[PDB]
């Protein structure tokens, strides 16, 4: 895969609504786009 971290309590936060993949997907078209930060999920692309 790319350059994939996760969002939220480790390595980087990013939005408390729990939408995580159509955040990273819609604004920045990433990867695996999953970004939040109350929850967590992993955002994937080329860094």
């Amino acid at each position: 895969k790319t350059c994939e971290n996760l969002s939220g309590t480790f390595k980087g936060p990013c939005i408390p609504d729990g939408n995580c993949n159509k955040h990273c997907r819609n604004n920045e078209h990433l990867l695996s786009g999953r970004c939040r930060d109350d929850f967590r999920c992993w955002c994937t692309n080329r860094c």
